């Protein structure tokens, strides 16, 4: 799996090196079971580099099993000719994350933290309905920071004792905050904000009707 | 049904007017051959039709067969999609989708 991003691919064509894909096609030409993936194809689309592609794709055989998965955030700025049968073909619609979705990457984002077992995550995952995928992964970093805090500051008192004696002192760590409890998640929930509107979901679905959709005739059948 | 599943995208006030069509098609033809029938020439009372010959008394195929190649669809696909899109202005039930009460 290799991997060029937006910034990497529109620098070819701001600085008018434009013969430069030939490179990162034919390393994914030397590792063959590859699948390159581009990321932000209409970042070049602000104001070339995809005819530079296009005169390469048609160009790659078939007998290897290179595949190009390109991402993109606005559809109807593409370049047509992209979806030319032959070069790109395909349009998968990747929707806002459902239930189900929503728990697994909630519970995914927090592998590495120790969380208190009575913290519950399917009354999380149905709570947040509109939020996107990228969202909810910020309340698992807004919860440990606001956890991090208070572990910061309990060891201030702790060394700031008054008349810090021998006598009655803590041989033990007494380790205030070992894991995220349960009120740094209801507190840290007061300050989500979904970040995708519904006038915007409404123009992905649109250009999903601007592909036909298996509309027209609808059922026939062969007579017998 | 022949005729019904070879319409596809006709609307309902396309395929009305073609079955006035045919039936104007055939009034010509109806009309013609009574034309030749009082125009025969030396039309003597020997071997005289006394029976109506009834040349058209009934819509044949070939009128549907020729009627049929001046068809055309009224509506168009651009502005059906304007229809659609309407309906997709109305939200029709997307956002959350299928929750549960609790047990």
């Amino acid at each position: 799996f290799i991997s060029i991003k937006g910034p990497e691919l529109l620098t070819m064509w701001f600085g008018e090196s434009e013969a430069n894909v030939r490179e990162i096609f034919d390393k994914a030409r030397q590792a063959a079971p590859c699948v390159l993936f581009f990321d932000e194809l209409d970042s070049i689309a602000k104001a070339r580099v995809i005819n530079q592609i296009l005169t390469e794709m048609d160009g790659m055989s078939t007998k290897k099993n290179v595949f190009i998965i390109g991402a993109t955030n606005r559809p109807d700025i593409i370049d047509p000719a992209i979806l030319r049968p032959g070069r790109l073909d395909q349009l998968i619609y990747i929707p806002l994350p459902d239930e189900k979705s929503r728990v697994a990457i909630l519970k995914a984002n927090l592998r590495k933290s120790p969380v208190a077992k009575d913290v519950d995550l399917e009354f999380l995952a149905k709570m947040t309905n509109g939020f996107s995928g990228a969202d909810l992964t910020e309340i698992c970093q807004r919860a440990c920071k606001l956890a991090i805090r208070e572990s910061i500051e309990s060891e201030i008192r702790r060394e700031r004792e008054r008349q810090t004696n021998p006598s009655a002192m803590e041989v033990e760590e007494d380790d205030p905050v070992p894991e995220i409890r349960r009120d740094h998640f209801e507190e840290a929930m007061r300050f989500a904000r979904r970040s995708v509107s519904d006038n915007d979901i409404r123009k992905y679905e649109m250009f999903a009707q601007t592909l036909q959709q298996s509309r027209g005739f609808g059922d026939f059948r062969f007579p017998s």
